[PDB]
């Protein structure tokens, strides 16, 4: 599973949260969206593209993700696309979990923080940075770069 990354839209507090989930590691990459459009879209998943080895996005099929422009701009990367309705099990298994565990540590971090957007800062980065509870257990940015470094 070497650069594939499952991707979703979820909402919280009003705001268009846009995740990525690197599938072998479990690290998480989530950015705020203006409006779920294939101009946002596009947008935030160039990001993406720029900081991380991707060869594989796994997603819904809706409007922002399914359209010509997304469909360009993947091609022009060389980045495969695979997708199905919401929720389907063969590209998007992984992400109602997802979502439910980040919307946890967003909610936790709200108290404490000045935005919305540093609470999903803080809770992205307890979730990388912590090691998974288990006897060997490696954080998710640990599993990513040491996938990485071997492959």
């Amino acid at each position: 599973h070497m650069g594939i990354w499952q991707m979703d839209c979820t909402h919280f507090d009003g705001k268009i949260i846009l995740v990525g989930i690197h599938v072998e590691s479990g690290y998480i990459w989530a950015q705020i969206i203006s409006q779920e459009t294939a101009d946002c879209t596009v947008k935030a998943v160039l990001q993406l593209l720029s900081a991380h080895n991707v060869t594989e996005l796994q997603t819904d099929n809706g409007p922002n993700f399914k359209n010509q422009k997304m469909e360009g701009v993947l091609n022009y990367m060389g980045v495969k696309h695979k997708f199905g309705i919401p929720g389907n099990p063969q590209s998007q298994a992984l992400v109602e979990n997802v979502n439910h565990t980040l919307k946890v540590w967003i909610q936790k971090f709200l108290p404490e923080t000045t935005s919305l957007d540093n609470a999903l800062s803080l809770a992205v980065h307890s979730l990388n940075f912590k090691r998974r509870g288990r006897i060997g257990g490696m954080a998710p940015y640990e599993l990513l770069a040491q996938q990485e470094s071997l492959r």
